[PDB]
């Protein structure tokens, strides 16, 4: 399934979509993208839309 990543640095700023598994397989990967940019804050996740996001 297709998820989405918002992702809301202060410098970096994204959206990106990555064919998953499921939910948690969606995570892992979005919370590795984010981490290897060096971006962290508030995440958020919303399953009627697929939709996580990262703010910082
Ligand atoms: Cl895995
Ligand atoms: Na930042
Ligand atoms: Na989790
Ligand atoms: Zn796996």
């Amino acid at each position: 399934m297709t998820y989405k990543l918002i992702l809301n640095g202060k410098t970096l700023k994204g959206e990106f979509t990555a064919e998953a598994h499921d939910a948690a397989h969606a995570e892992y990967i979005f919370r590795a993208l984010a981490k290897a940019q060096g971006v962290d804050g508030e995440w958020t996740y919303d399953d009627a839309t697929k939709t996580f996001t990262v703010t910082e």
